[PDB]
DNA sequence: GCCGCCCTGGAGAATCCCGGTGCCGAGGCCGCTCAATTGGTCGTAGACAGCTCTAGCAACCGCTTAAACGCACGTACGCGCTGTCCCCCGCGTTTTAACCGCCAAGGGGATTACTTCCTAGTCTCCAGGCACGTGTCAGATATATACATCC
């Protein structure tokens, strides 16, 4: 079965694909986002952001 | 009538202020002058691309087991109080040497300019030392088997 994804997984997946650190920080207080394994965190946001 | 004592006024000298002129610190100007700038040439350091192989990383598993953690008890030690005595501090007095200003000549060392030559950079060629891989060999280790012996 293949589903769509929501709005909030797809601007999850463009920041991801073309990095942005200042984007995906946005209003997180620690700020510490790992995009080491690149391909991990898309499958983490193509499951559930 | 003559002589001595108290009260009050104007002129001579000291002081504050201002102007003209000379001296100290600093900045503008000028002159030398050597090092930064400009322009051109060329070699190569590094950026870029490409392929191969190994380490790291996120997130999960499973097993073991030793380390971590929690708790109770107990007692040793940190800490506070008190005494005591001794040694350091404050002060007065006396000494003394640091400090500054002086010879007296001479050598050490920093510059400026110059000469010379030995030695280290550079280039070319070559060979052997270092790094890696492997065949072989003697010392260390484990067991197979035979002989003396106690029950």
């Amino acid at each position: 079965l293949r589903v769509e994804l929501s709005d909030v997984q797809t601007e999850y997946y463009k920041n991801i694909l073309t990095k942005n650190y200042s984007a995906l920080t946005a209003g997180a207080k620690g700020g510490h986002f790992s995009l080491l394994n690149i391909m991990n965190e898309l499958k983490k946001a193509s499951n559930h952001p």
